[PDB]
């Protein structure tokens, strides 16, 4: 069994907590994570001005698939950049076609709407992103902190990022690995 | 009233979640945060291989004090780098002498021990850093998720980082600002 692989797509204006918590937690789980810059190889200015250097450009990372999960951070402007990207559309449609997991948090799930991914699923988002996500009634809305309907895994905000990340770990590597990764984090529950 | 100012000292091997969560939450609170690279101006490879570009070198940022809080992220190797640094020693002793807040998380508080800061305080750390912190009995240990004894504010792990950050916000900008910053995060409590 080869290690699982995750693609985290990092755009200008991404929520840096929603980027770093899943990357770090997935690496703790032994997942090979590629932080891929939407715009290219250069550093990315996140929503609260943390600057992250991606591992690769998305252009290069997309040639090295497939991935066991594609992860979409939130941040209002980051999600808008993901939603406008033809490269993201192609990656998500390929992942959906191959029955691979797609995980999105906060405003991130609105890129699923933009790219017509996973219609008919139960989803959650940040409260403030609900109306955008629900435009057209293509999904059924959930208030769960993490929502998983098959291969569409969504979550609500910075404060649900650990739960989101651990749900990705459980989906890829199982409940026992998720529990082992969780304990050293000092989560409240 | 001018905005409060925070210095976050970023060393190789820092825990990236414990760096980014406080930076982001403090910026949401309107605090002017400087992410200062211990080693210089160049990007920093964190414990789980997230690469963060600092705002400034510590050498330059230290000339632009004083700061209302100095923040020490954890990560075992990052804290060891902070503990070995004469520049960090000088900054922490100046902050202590001026009765300014010092905040440290996970293994971060062990740099307080190394630099002889805040002896006689109640402190917490990550469970695995307790023995190092308690060598000599210079502090009294706490299992609270966040511990504040006057101007020494400590916390336990990645999963206490939001609580830690919000405690810094409350100390600097008050309980109402902390509550307002907290609500959009979708924390469980």
């Amino acid at each position: 069994m080869a290690s699982k692989r995750a693609l985290v797509i990092l755009a200008k204006g991404a929520e840096e907590m929603e980027t770093v918590i899943p990357v770090d937690v997935m690496r703790r789980a032994g997942i090979k994570v590629t932080v891929a810059g939407l715009a290219g190889k250069d550093p990315v200015q996140c929503s609260r001005d943390v600057v992250i250097c991606p591992d690769a450009s998305l252009e290069d990372a997309k040639k090295e698939g497939p991935y066991d999960v594609v992860v979409l951070p939130g941040g209002n402007l980051g999600a808008q950049n993901l939603s406008e990207s033809a490269a993201v559309k192609e990656i998500l449609k390929e992942q959906e076609n191959r029955k691979g997991l797609i995980a999105a948090i906060c405003a991130g799930p609105t890129a699923l709407l933009a790219h017509e991914i996973g219609f008919g699923s139960k989803v959650t988002t940040h409260p403030l992103a609900k109306d955008k996500m629900m435009n057209g009634g293509h999904y059924t809305y959930s208030e769960n902190r993490v929502e998983k309907d098959g291969l569409i895994l969504t979550s609500r905000g910075p404060g649900t990022s650990f739960e989101f990340a651990l749900a990705i770990v459980e989906a890829l590597n199982g409940k026992e690995v998720a529990a082992q990764v969780k304990a050293p984090l000092v989560l409240k529950d």
